[PDB]
């Protein structure tokens, strides 16, 4: 069964999940392995918010450990999403490309809203959600608020209220009440930024509140040990633990009275003494402003959401395919290709093909089928079932197109298709290269919004793309330009 590796790069730490899909095409997975790396990019940002070469080194090291664990488990490629620290760094795009060059993995920045939607799915995989749920996810950089029902987020708000960010924003003095003063000021900042949107996430009869990520997990462990319990490692973690806003307030008042070095010795807060005071003030102030009385902590988060969405995309693509095209996908899988990438390239290829047809481009009847198959097979190294021998030669020549044919036209075994077929191969290859460029970062997120004639050329509007995707289209769209005319890409 399919083995998949997903990872997220946050502000305090990075996380990897390796899992195997469950039989029945039902969108489920079994966990194989998990890893956390204390990357702490938020402590590697200069005054303008740029990630330093030290943070780049810590990023590359995390992604190298991740890539080795995935390879060690047969997972193959690792999809990597990145949140607040890379998102906000003026040099974020340049840093992500440099890290790809050093590790092979590309940390693709996602929006706060998509971060929230995916985190909620991970929470859904770990704890019991009801008809009306509010999730708070506090990281080092940002705080997401998410409201939804039993299956997915309906509303997401992202605010710059992260724990690292707030610790650095409100430097602590050395007085007796210096801790309380930090806690009060952080809470005022929380209310100031949350007041205009709080109604969207406020408690109503029956609302359940949930918390994810490291601060909340540390708070749950520390609160349970204050109730008389053992360290969270017994009971298998803190997943599904509940605590009250009163227990949180009491933990916060205790932390506030201690100096930073004593905070590291509070049970359950041992690995978070430096940011924990501001982090607990954020959670208390935000929950209090929404009227929450009790929370449930979830160990599921962003990486579990990425896995669900990836399996969902793959299995939805596979389900709607014809029997013949499904056998191509199974063949490609046996060739060890990445099925998430192949499905996305084929869906993007169909989208571009269909718009060209709408704008009056002419194609022969089997063109869409040939393009789909070559899109699924494009990364099979072995090959450079419902298809006749001509169609399979066409597919192979589309999948491995080059301007200089590896075998010279005079070389024995050179395969010279008829002129109409030569023309078809290049046009469809030109589409396939543009689609491949749109999933260069392996995010599965790109979408075609519009494709229109622009003089003797074309204008393409896309969403869900990274800087790496946009550059891929520029580099690989030369063939499109030679066959369809100049192509400009937007958004
Ligand atoms: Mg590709």
């Amino acid at each position: 069964h399919m083995r998949v590796a997903v990872a997220d790069v946050g502000t305090n730490s990075s996380h990897l999940l390796i899992a195997e899909a469950l039989p029945g095409d039902a969108g489920g997975f079994r966990v194989i392995d998990t890893l956390k790396d204390r990357t702490r990019l938020g402590e590697c940002l200069d005054t303008r918010g740029e990630l330093t070469p030290e943070g780049e080194e810590r990023l590359a090291s995390a992604l190298t450990r991740f890539r080795e664990l995935a390879a060690s488990a047969g997972a193959g490629d690792v999809r990597v999403y990145a949140t607040s620290a890379l998102r906000e760094a003026p040099n974020g795009a340049e840093v992500a490309e440099r890290v790809r060059q050093r590790t092979g993995l590309y940390p693709a920045v996602i929006s706060g809203v998509r971060e929230g939607e995916l985190t909620y799915l991970g929470v859904r995989e770990a704890v019991e959600l009801g008809p009306d749920n509010v999730l708070l996810d506090l990281g080092g950089g940002s705080l997401e608020f998410v409201r939804g029902a039993e299956e997915r987020a309906a509303d997401v708000l992202s605010l710059p209220l992260g724990a690292i960010r707030m610790t650095r924003a409100f430097p602590e003095g050395d007085g007796k009440n210096a801790g309380r003063d930090v806690a009060d000021a952080v809470a005022r900042q929380v209310r100031e930024l949350l007041r205009p949107h709080a109604g969207r996430f406020a408690a109503r009869p029956g609302t359940q509140f949930f918390l994810s990520s490291g601060t909340a997990e540390a708070a749950a462990d520390a609160i349970a040990q204050r109730r008389g319990g053992r360290p969270a490692e017994a009971a298998g973690g803190v997943n599904g633990e509940r605590f009250t806003l009163t227990e949180l307030a009491d933990l916060l008042a205790h932390v506030a009275r201690l100096r930073p070095a004593q905070r590291a010795r509070v049970p359950g807060l041992e690995r978070r003494g430096d940011t924990i005071l501001a982090a607990l003030s954020v959670l208390h102030a935000a929950l209090d402003a929404l009227g929450a009385r009790e929370v449930t902590v979830s160990e599921g988060a962003l990486r579990e959401g990425m896995l669900i969405e990836e399996l969902a995309q793959v299995q939805t693509f596979s389900l709607a395919l014809s029997t013949r095209q499904r056998s191509v996908l199974a063949t490609a899988g046996r060739f060890g290709v990445n099925l998430s990438h192949a499905g996305q390239v084929a869906e993007l290829s169909r989208e571009l093909f269909d718009r060209l047809l709408a704008a009056g481009e002419t194609f022969p009847p089997p063109a869409r089928s040939l393009l789909t198959a070559a899109a699924v097979l494009h990364e099979a190294g072995q090959i450079v079932r419902g298809f006749g021998p001509q169609d399979i030669e066409l597919i192979a020549q589309i999948a491995r197109y080059h301007r200089k044919s590896l075998p010279k036209p005079s070389h024995p075994d050179y395969v010279a298709l008829a002129p109409a077929d030569r023309a078809l191969v290049a046009r469809l290859a030109g589409i396939l290269r543009v689609a491949d460029g749109l999933d260069r970062a392996h995010t599965g997120l790109a979408r075609v919004d519009d494709l229109r004639r622009q003089g003797q050329g074309w204008q393409l509007r896309v969403s869900g793309v990274t800087p790496l995707d946009l550059a891929g289209v520029g580099e690989k769209g030369d063939l499109w330009a030679r066959e369809f005319g100049p192509l400009s890409v937007q958004n």
